[PDB]
DNA sequence: TGATAGCGCTATC
DNA sequence: TGATAGCGCTATC
């Protein structure tokens, strides 16, 4: 994450639905805000939260009383995507964790917030021919909310990484909020080998498979893409390595392979997977944020979570949105 | 409330 | 297309 001196979200409240490892939390944080409420279903994501926010946030969002969450400015909702994901079955709205969406409209129905900041996967834009978002615009906007929807890259913010994902931000109709816009991208100064720890605390990620075939050559001049440099076994999710001199694929959450939800990587000479500090960087995270003890579950945690910096610069302005009220 | 690893399909240009 | 990337699926221990 970077530092935002110029808090633009100074004395608003706000509720972090789905937790998860609290990225939102961090971000909306950093422009000064206010978290007054968490809500995560995992034990372990529970840990992690309550490790670095000394909360626990409140179980199944499901079955918890709308009535019951605190007033608040801002709804944060980084819902599950399972459903929607071009890694997955995809039976959209028709799966158990599909559902979830509209949990957040009818929890937006009785406190109804002055913003209502969301986030899934790129695809979730097309799935079902666009009926997925297509409902969410209408549930959003037949409850006086505008809909303000668009797909940013992790690489066009800072980041090292390829994210797409589809950052839905709606304001209430009220507040006359004609001024909102997406941060504008950016050069990337920042790559993999960049955010790489010291050889010496990484040996056992490193994997030595006789089926390793490289298919491309290392390169030496850094690009903003993601440059595969060779696969193992038969090269399916997790089974593919690439440049550190290029950016991050996406950490996954139940992503499997040898280099599960990490993707290996060609670092001086050695073909590893990333740490889960390694994760942290890639997305966003501060070195102080504490994780899981338990790997497989920190990997899963930061293969759901989001990348901070995108999520900054997108509080940022809706902080900004919301500030301009002139005479 | 678990850790690991081989999928095997889709969306995109 | 032809090659890649995907906050995934799910069997086995
Ligand atoms: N019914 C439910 N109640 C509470 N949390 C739930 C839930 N269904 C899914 N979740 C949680 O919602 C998250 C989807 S991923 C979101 C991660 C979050 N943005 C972060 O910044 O890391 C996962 O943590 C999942 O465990």
């Amino acid at each position: 994450m970077i530092e935002i001196k110029d808090k633009q979200l100074t004395g608003l409240r706000f509720i972090d639905l789905f937790a998860g490892l609290g990225g939102f939390r961090l971000a909306l944080e950093s422009c000064g805000a206010e978290c007054v409420y968490s809500n995560e279903w995992d034990k372990y994501a529970q840990e992690v939260y309550e490790m670095n926010f000394g909360e626990k946030p409140e179980g199944d969002i499901t079955q918890v009383n709308e009535k019951t969450i605190p007033d608040h400015d801002i709804l944060c909702a980084g819902f599950p995507c399972q459903a929607f994901s071009i890694s997955g079955k995809q039976k959209g709205f028709e799966d158990s964790r599909g559902t979830l969406f509209f949990d957040i409209a009818r929890i937006v129905r009785e406190k109804k917030p002055k913003v209502v900041f969301m986030e899934n996967v790129k695809n979730f834009a097309s799935h079902d021919n666009g009926n997925t978002l297509e409902v969410v615009k209408n549930t959003m906007n037949e409850l006086d909310y505008s809909f303000h929807a668009k797909v940013l890259n992790a690489l066009d913010y800072g980041i090292p990484q390829k994210r797409e994902r589809i950052y839905m931000i709606c304001f209430r109709n009220d507040l006359n909020i004609q001024n909102f816009q997406f941060p504008k991208p950016f050069e990337l100064n920042t790559f993999v080998k960049d955010l790489l720890l010291p050889d010496s605390e990484v040996e056992h990620l490193v994997i030595d498979r006789k089926d390793l075939v490289m298919t491309n050559q290392e390169i030496e001049q850094t690009t903003p893409k993601t440059v595969r440099l060779g696969i193992v076994g038969k090269g399916g999710q997790g089974e593919r390595i690439y440049s550190t001199r290029g950016i991050a694929i996406g950490l996954s959450a139940y992503g499997g392979g040898i280099f599960a939800k990490t993707g290996g990587y060609l670092v001086n000479g050695k073909t590893r997977k990333l740490h889960p500090r390694e994760c942290a960087r890639v997305m966003g995270y501060p070195d102080s944020y504490k994780v899981h003890p338990s790997t497989s579950q920190a990997y899963k945690q930061f293969g759901n979570s989001v990348v901070i910096n995108v999520l900054q610069y997108i509080a940022y302005n809706i902080g900004s949105s919301l500030n301009f009220k002139p005479y």
